């Protein structure tokens, strides 16, 4: 066990839950893993794969992001901070991608899934970029059940870290699309208490959070330190009690341990 792994194991022990971490240092492609091959519920971190899949489509469909999409009453689910502002109006796929990514809007996610022809369309994009691990099975809000041992709507930290790297730094997308995704992640509003809270303040980051039942608390990020090659960090966390509170502090502390090690 490495010194970082010992600190992560100690953090996990202190927490009562199950922690998964994958970090990639793009300098020497060094990676640090903790439970890196275990499945975790993705919850809203799956919105990155759905938005990226739509971005991939827009590479050949040049007008796709400006395409208006109707928001109807029946579309509303459990958490719709942006979509509920536009009921009986429209939102563009760009606006829906932004809402999904920067506000974790679940109605917006469902519109991306529908654009892609169902959850199978999101999973197919994962496979098309070499991710054999990601699986999206359900729409919002049922994808957040986060039931212990259920493989539905899960991935591993190792897989999501590699995917996130390919999407935001490594040309799985076109350049206009990659920059748009980087811009979206940087502008996230839901991440201040998660990975970002554990990083040196001179570092810049983009991220996508997730949360669900079993106190599931997740964050995935791409990170730019100054005069150092960028990093990719995934932190997944879930707990034994179905009704457990969120533990964003665990993700912040994991990021601190990675940043230092
Ligand atoms: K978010
Ligand atoms: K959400
Ligand atoms: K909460």
């Amino acid at each position: 066990t490495s010194a970082v792994q010992q600190k992560l194991a100690a953090l996990e022990k202190s927490s009562g839950g199950r922690l998964g971490v994958a970090a990639i240092d793009t300098a020497d492609n060094t990676q640090v893993l903790y439970r890196g091959d275990e499945r975790f519920p993705m919850c809203s971190t799956s919105k990155v794969m759905a938005a990226a899949a739509v971005l991939k489509q827009s590479e050949t469909q040049k007008q796709l992001l400006n395409q208006p999409v109707e928001i109807k009453p029946a579309d509303l689910v459990n958490y719709n901070p942006i979509a509920e502002k536009h009921v009986n109006g429209t939102m563009t796929l760009a606006e829906l991608s932004a809402a999904a990514l920067q506000y974790s809007d679940n109605t917006a996610m469902n519109k991306l899934i529908a654009q892609l022809g169902g959850p199978g369309g999101v999973t197919a994009f994962a496979r098309a970029i070499g991710d054999e691990t990601f699986r999206l099975d359900r729409t919002e809000p049922t994808l957040n059940t986060a039931i212990p041992g259920d493989p539905r709507d899960t991935t591993t930290p190792r897989a999501m870290a590699q995917t996130l790297r390919q999407l935001t730094l490594g040309h799985a997308l076109g350049e206009t699309q990659r920059a748009q995704l980087v811009t979206w992640l940087k502008g996230n509003t839901t991440g201040a208490a998660s990975i970002r809270a554990g990083l040196p303040t001179s570092w810049t980051a983009g991220d996508k959070t997730g949360s669900g039942d079993y106190g599931t608390t997740n964050d995935i990020a791409v990170i730019w330190p100054q005069g150092r090659a960028p990093l990719v960090l995934v932190t997944y966390f879930t707990q034994p009690q179905q009704n457990a509170e969120s533990r964003r502090d665990v993700l912040a502390s994991a990021a601190r341990i990675i940043a230092e090690g």
